[PDB]
């Protein structure tokens, strides 16, 4: 059949956690920031604590919680574990400054080629390791890549991600909110997802951080998307896109899934650009930008298991 | 490291043009005559439309999208954009006379030597701009040169160019089908192209013309060229050619590739010609030979950007 998936669901105590401060709110419930301090063992580890109680809720974020522990790698989220409590709550990783989309926009001024070439790789690796443990993520996007520092970026929010049987190359999905701006074509028609078609909306996410964070088809509507892809019109060039990556970018975007560039090739493009950032990114002023108890204080990625 | 290519590649929509009618059709794919029509702007423009989706092929195209995109001169083919739609198409300006090698068969009877000494010219200025751009190649022919009209030419077709790093002065390449009879004896013993191997080529389309279309070494097989070169010999001279003429192809045949002329003499020299065309080429009644809605029609080298 399949590999077993011997992941270990870790499920913490409530009493084990220091909520510090609220983080998020709204959409389906708040995030706190906190630490996670085992007994005994003279560690404190910085977490997002995210906490009503319906069963269509629970379910979900079970679901999140059966991916999240299952992937291990330096480019991806990992689960640190849930906790049963009146309301479910999910423990990750503190990532302190944010998602990627919003601090792009919030530092545009700072954000030299290295960062922008860097990231790209970052994510291409998450990516391809995602599509190694056979795993459709279906929502690749700025948003959901966060910062645990400038130089080092994870992919998260796995709430639509889906494991392909052994040889089940395409995922049939049926209706639901979805991120059309963000989706190959054969998603928004057929609703098929596969790792090619999470290529071209990496294709996307790239463009986003280029543009520093503009809006895909700002302007245009979810429903002329279809039309408008068909048509043979993609995102434009970014102003400090070389002809070099944007060649990259509209690859993802060829129709034939099959014409798209594979994880492991965008990983090796962008690093080689990454070489010599100033050859494939213009930016002004590029190479003068610098970007950024507690005392047993250890970092998610140092405490394992 | 080496400067950065803002070229821009446009994506044009398949709602913006009209093919008009079929030009080619067989090797790689089917060319198209047809009508670019920006949306809104009231011009029209005449276009060459190159259209099965195999992911050898796409990639190809693609990168003769990079090179054509990159270049802009009076005497090199302008890419007018890329249309990203089920299977892809290159959109390229018009040449409504055909290739040359074509039009020097089906008009001998009526090309001067005026007409002959300033195609080696205008080719001889693409080439050299080619060099600037750091560009080689590697495939001049009179096929691969297009006939906007019998006054004004332009070199085509990079589906072997290269674009040579900051200080790379060769380019080893690897095996494939390659045009033996246009090439200069280093790249047929060692895969070896240079600007210099070039100018070979460049002396062989020249050859090309004064013969008016004949064919190199016809008669001998590919695999003896190298042979035979090494021998000491090269093509016979042509009829119409004096002796200053077919002593300027002679030496881009030089095996010293730095014996050879560079485009930028190539173009003083036959600049000079030109200005006596009768004293160089003695072709029979010489003097005596002539050579050649749409309300709102514009020429691709008339629209900008």
């Amino acid at each position: 059949g399949e590999a077993p998936n011997q992941a270990l669901l870790r499920i913490l105590k409530e009493t084990e956690f220091k909520k510090i401060k609220v983080l998020g709110s709204g959409a389906f419930g708040t995030v706190y920031k906190g630490l996670w301090i085992p007994e005994g063992e003279k560690v404190k580890i910085p977490v997002a604590i995210k906490e009503a109680t319906s069963p269509k809720a629970n379910k979900e974020i079970l679901d999140e919680a059966y991916v999240m522990a299952s992937v291990d790698n330096p480019h991806v989220c990992r689960l640190l574990g849930i906790c049963l409590t009146s309301t479910v709550q999910l423990i990750t990783q503190l990532m302190p400054f944010g998602c990627l989309l919003d601090y792009v926009r919030e530092h545009k001024d700072n954000i030299g080629s290295q960062y922008l070439l860097n990231w790209c790789v970052q994510i291409a690796k998450g990516m391809n390791y995602l599509e190694d443990r056979r795993l459709v993520h279906r929502d690749l996007a700025a948003r959901n890549v966060l910062v645990k520092t400038p130089q080092h970026v994870k992919i998260t929010d796995f709430g639509l991600a889906k494991l392909l049987g052994a040889e089940e190359k395409e995922y049939h999905a049926e209706g639901g909110k979805v991120p059309i701006k963000w989706m190959a074509l054969e998603s928004i028609l057929h609703r098929i997802y596969t790792h090619q078609s999470d290529v071209w909306s990496y294709g996307v996410t790239v463009w986003e951080l280029m543009t520093f964070g503009s809006k895909p088809y700002d302007g245009i509507p979810a429903s002329e998307i279809s039309s408008i892809l068909e048509k043979g019109e993609r995102l434009p060039q970014p102003p400090i896109c070389t002809i070099d990556v944007y060649m990259i970018m509209v690859k993802c975007w060829m129709i034939d899934a099959d014409s798209r560039p594979k994880f492991r090739e965008l990983i090796i493009e962008f690093s080689k650009m990454a070489r010599d950032p100033q050859r494939y990114l213009v930016i002004q002023g590029d190479e003068r930008m610098h970007l950024p108890d507690m005392d047993d204080v250890v970092d998610a990625d140092e405490y394992l298991i």
